């Protein structure tokens, strides 16, 4: 209430000296917790990919804006602001010559390559609502984000290499549109010749040819939508998690700024994929807001061998490493003989997202990679929160592995305990948000009703999160308490394991849940009502086949 007002004129002011503004706004917080109708800088307008591109020109024109490098290492592009900023408008124009409008969802299944960044800030210039399908979903998964969507244009690519092999993106891509009317814009990704339905697919590095390469962004109001992320809840299929435009780009941007501190010559690199949210906020939108050089790898941090991300830190001289702890895990599992190699000599900041970061992992990546010269940045937030929340400052002295530490500025987090009520100092409970954020997500696409069911409670944003808070008021999330599962770094849910176990003909019922695993976080088990090992690896393969390899059961257990 006053507590409100300070929050509105701290966030007003944020928003101001954060992004350029087509039009002021009018009113800067309306609505709140209690009945799911926040609205943030109404009356505001604005373009997210001018604030991405357009006005860091041309000052920045010639700073390189996206470093690509590739699975098979000798692959590396570089795409300036001037570069990157005609590649949008060209796609823009592409879009809209291909049907689509403002207010019409695109799908996007593309891997990690400058054309996903490009697809992406192309549907915000013309305010289409992009939904990023992950690339390595199998045809199922995707074609369920598909109707869903209900999208008439997915742009996707012919395949990309992961490790040693190629991955058939478009052979996929065609399965899952088979019976429905999309048009289908290609990135060719190969050497390799590719045969289109000329009908309703078409290439890329045609198309962009037939259209101008200057594109008036559009004047958007601040609650339009900008994306769909489908994300894994504790009951149901994935929902689509909707965020708005206004608060969203404020926000992100200026926790970008303010954890990383990124200066305008240096490089930043986030390891996540544009498939979860910490690729829209802190690969994408974030970095390039901030007019700041990102870096995007197409492989995995194993191939050709577990010393390959400092071989990439080394080789573009990366400032600041952002990172899962699924990973670190893994690559300490490998040895400390792959981190002799190299110099990381350009690091000065370490970053952790995704999952709790354990003490063991949390010293090896802080002494070991960082050579105990870097402080370890651990960001608490979700899809939902659409920026950081709680984390570590860089300025601040390195203590309590394993903490996020306080809320940023303009957060109010809290604990509740087992009968509702808020607690007072140092314990834990319930992980909670008192007031609303300029990039929390708005609703869910369809059913406003199952997101206010499912996030607020008494006036409160409920994380689904438990935390403990000790006596100086820093936070440590220990997890889940609700039945969200966090296997090998992705958030999944129990009901689409369940489903895709079931849908064979064989199984009548099924029951997954998470066990500890060290190097996964949690694996998943499987409870399956049908008898033989052979039929474990068929029901193994029909989770692979419906969601994507990394839902497949660790363990399937006969009832
Ligand atoms: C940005 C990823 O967003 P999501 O994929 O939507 O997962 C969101 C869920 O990951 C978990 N989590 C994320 N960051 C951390 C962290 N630093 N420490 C501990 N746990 C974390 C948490 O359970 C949260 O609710």
């Amino acid at each position: 209430t006053a507590t409100e007002e300070y929050l509105s004129e701290f966030w007003s002011e944020i928003a101001a000296q954060t992004i350029d503004w087509i039009q002021p706004w009018s009113i800067t917080l309306q609505g709140g917790l209690h009945k799911g109708d926040v609205k943030w800088f109404q009356g505001g307008l604005l373009n997210v990919s001018a604030n991405c591109l357009d006005r860091h020109l041309p000052h920045k024109a010639n700073q390189t804006a996206i470093i690509w490098e590739g699975d098979d290492e000798n692959q590396n592009k570089t795409l300036t602001f001037a570069q990157l900023y005609s590649e949008v408008c060209k796609m823009s124009n592409v879009l809209k010559s291909l049907n689509v409008r403002r207010g019409d969802t695109v799908g996007i299944y593309l891997p990690m390559i400058p054309e996903a960044a490009i697809a992406m800030l192309a549907c915000a210039r013309i305010g289409a609502i992009h939904t990023v399908v992950f690339a390595g979903f199998s045809a199922h998964a995707l074609q369920q984000r598909l109707i869903a969507s209900s999208c008439k244009c997915l742009i996707t690519a012919d395949a990309f290499q992961r490790g040693g092999k190629t991955i058939p993106l478009k052979k996929q891509a065609d399965e899952a549109s088979v019976d429905l009317n999309i048009t289908k814009l290609v990135v060719k990704n190969s050497n390799a010749p590719t045969a289109l339905n000329k009908n309703k697919e078409h290439w890329w590095h045609e198309l962009k040819q037939t259209v101008s390469d200057q594109c008036t962004p559009e004047p958007m109001n601040t609650e339009d939508p900008l994306f769909i992320l489908y994300t894994s809840g504790s009951t149901g299929q994935p929902k689509g998690v909707v965020h708005t435009t206004g608060g969203y780009l404020v926000q992100a941007a200026y926790t970008h700024q303010l954890i990383f501190a990124c200066q305008d010559n240096e490089v930043f690199w986030c390891t996540a994929d544009v498939g979860w949210i910490t690729g829209h906020s802190y690969v994408v939108y974030g970095p390039l807001c901030n007019g700041i050089t990102t870096l995007m790898f197409e492989g995995i941090p194993t191939w050709p061998d577990a010393a390959r991300n400092w071989r990439i830190i080394d080789k573009h001289q990366v400032n600041v490493f952002y990172t899962a702890p699924t990973a670190i895990r893994s690559l300490m599992r490998a040895g400390d003989q792959w981190l002799n190699s190299s110099s990381r000599s350009s690091l000065r900041l370490l970053g952790s997202v995704g999952e709790p970061i354990n003490p063991e992992a949390w010293n090896w990546y802080h002494q070991k990679v960082g050579q105990g010269k870097c402080p370890i940045v651990d960001t608490w937030w979700q899809t939902e929160t659409g920026a950081i929340m709680i984390s570590p400052r860089a300025s601040d002295e390195v203590i309590k592995p394993g903490s996020a530490r306080k809320p940023i500025p303009g957060i109010v987090p809290l604990l509740l305990n087992e009968q509702g009520h808020e607690i007072n100092g140092a314990g834990e409970g319930l992980l909670a948000i008192k007031y609303p954020w300029p990039s929390m997500a708005r609703t869910i696409a369809g059913d406003h009703q199952r997101y206010c069911n499912t996030y607020l409670s008494n006036g409160y944003y409920i994380t689904g999160d438990g935390a403990k808070r000790d006596e100086d008021g820093d936070y440590w999330i220990t997890g889940r308490i609700d039945d969200v599962l966090n296997v090998s770094g992705h958030r999944l849910g129990t009901a689409e394991i369940e489903s895709a176990l079931v849908s064979h003909p064989k199984v009548a019922e099924a029951g997954v849940v998470g066990i500890p695993h060290d190097l996964k976080g949690q694996a998943i088990f499987a409870y399956v009502i049908l008898p033989d090992a052979e039929l474990q690896t068929e029901l193994m393969e029909r989770v692979k086949d419906q969601i994507s390899a990394i839902a497949k059961p660790d363990v399937i257990q006969f009832a």
